[PDB]
């Protein structure tokens, strides 16, 4: 049922995850000599190109590629439009490896047909903690503990085959060259997300939104009006002071983060992923280039008083396109990303952060049940939303673990 997907070295079924131990790689053992220099076979017709992400006009190709031929929602109604300095900021983290930026063009008349991407990650991905029990009581704790090191591995995002060439196995042809590509640099795992099941996902989660502006979710069919506000005089009026939030934050500190917080950040943001079973591990420079603030982008706050930091909140922005001939409606979504809070509860700086999205003029704030996103849904009333991101590794088993003990976030 997979032609592609049975060829690789994933999980096959459910049934092999649920079964998995310990940690660790699913390939024979290979080193760079191995695999081949010459590019992965592609038809006359066409062309493998590394398109330089700092370039205006290459960035200027993949953003409108993404444009009208990314992901769309679960009912076909808004498409992802990630801005082309967006796409700067995700695919150019610090030493990222512009190979690993791989399109298919059309040699007649250059037409960029498909892309993919890779760039570095160092990820903890050993054993979990609810395995490494289970292994103590067996006495196998050294092969549970083997792979506990964070790893210096790819994280694969942005594959898009143009609407036109759609089931024609060009998928398959880019993941070949992107996994030679990364496995020529020495590096034989990937982690990667999608909304759709694929074999074989180490953990689950489900979407949720916090309506700003209901609104506009309204008129672009992303929310409907309550059944039971429709029972009154003013239906929008009653789902407008629902969703209603203060102009300001009273919440005594808050102001956006700055190059010198960095360091506090860091310390403050390892300290808690550290606790989850699969994350992330930055450097200074990661910090600093995945929490800096950039206008449009990243918006990032920290609570600071007498030059302490002790809380901070992160969101992005992906505007979705409204799918329709003449519809300029754009639903600028606000999507929570890393956080740490040490000196309010959880609720509360996440009440904040919905408080500056509004303010920025953000419609909606999306998240997946990953991190502890799931302990502040009810009171800042978020609902589930109809997709599910499904998390991956290539190239490693791994136990089933829930979504909240994921600390990756993926854009
Ligand atoms: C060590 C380094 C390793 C690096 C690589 C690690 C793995 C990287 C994996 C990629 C991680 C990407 C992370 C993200 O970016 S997730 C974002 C995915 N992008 C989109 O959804 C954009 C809109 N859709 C499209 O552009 C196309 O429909 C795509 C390109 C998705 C498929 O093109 P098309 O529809 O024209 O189909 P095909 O005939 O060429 O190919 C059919 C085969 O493709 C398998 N398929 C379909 N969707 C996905 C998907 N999202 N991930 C993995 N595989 C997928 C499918 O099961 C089938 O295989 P099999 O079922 O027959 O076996
Ligand atoms: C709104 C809206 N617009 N669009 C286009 C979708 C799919 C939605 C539903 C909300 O979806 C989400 C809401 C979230 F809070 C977080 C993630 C998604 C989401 C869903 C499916 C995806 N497939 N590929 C990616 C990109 N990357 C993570 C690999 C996806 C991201
Ligand atoms: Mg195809």
């Amino acid at each position: 049922a997979h032609a592609f997907w049975s060829t690789q070295p994933v999980p096959q079924t459910e049934d092999e995850t649920e079964k998995i131990v310990f940690a660790g790689p699913m390939d024979e053992p290979k080193t760079v000599a191995d695999i081949p220099e010459e590019p992965y076979p592609i038809a006359s017709t066409f062309e493998w190109w590394t398109p330089n992400m700092e370039a205006a006009d290459d960035i200027h190709a993949i953003y409108e590629l993404l444009r009208d031929n990314y992901v769309e929602d679960d009912d076909s109604m808004f498409r992802f439009n990630y801005s082309e300095e967006f796409l700067q900021w995700a695919l150019c983290p610090p030493n990222y490896i512009p190979d690993w930026h791989v399109a298919v063009r059309r040699k007649a008349d250059k037409k960029l047909l498909a892309f993919i991407a890779g760039v570095p990650v160092t990820l903890r991905m050993g054993t979990p903690k609810y395995m490494k029990v289970k292994a103590q009581e067996k006495g196998e704790g050294e092969e549970a503990a083997k792979y506990d090191e964070p790893r210096h591995i790819c994280e694969i995002n942005f594959l898009c085959v143009h609407k036109q060439l759609r089931e024609k196995r060009l998928a398959p042809i880019l993941i070949k060259e992107a996994t030679r590509r990364v496995n020529r640099t020495n590096v034989w795992q990937a982690v990667y997300t999608a909304g759709v099941l694929l074999p074989t996902p180490y953990a689950s989660g489900q979407y949720f939104h916090r309506s700003l502006n209901p609104e506009k979710l309204v008129e672009i069919r992303f929310s409907g009006i309550p059944a039971q506000y429709q029972k009154f005089q003013n239906p929008m009026a009653m789902l407008k002071r629902n969703y209603q939030l203060p102009s300001a934050p009273k919440n005594s500190g808050l102001r956006e983060m700055k190059p010198s917080d960095v360091p506090q950040v860091r310390r403050i943001l390892m300290n808690y992923l550290d606790s989850f079973d699969v994350g992330p591990v930055f450097s200074d420079a990661e910090i600093s280039h995945y929490l800096l603030p950039r206008d449009g982008v990243v918006f990032t706050y920290v609570v600071e008083n007498d030059k302490k930091v002790t809380d901070f909140f992160s969101f992005y922005r992906i505007p979705s396109t409204v799918i329709g001939n003449s519809n300029y409606n754009l639903l600028n979504a606000a999507y929570v990303h890393y956080y740490a809070a040490t000196s309010i509860p959880l609720h509360q700086l996440i009440l904040d952060l919905l408080i500056v999205a509004h303010s920025r003029g953000f419609d909606v704030c999306n998240m997946v049940e990953i991190l502890d996103n799931r302990s502040f849904v009810e009171q800042l009333k978020f609902g589930a939303g109809d997709g599910h991101l499904r998390y991956y590794f290539y190239n490693w088993a791994y136990p089933k673990i829930k979504p909240s003990q994921v600390a990756l976030v993926m854009l």
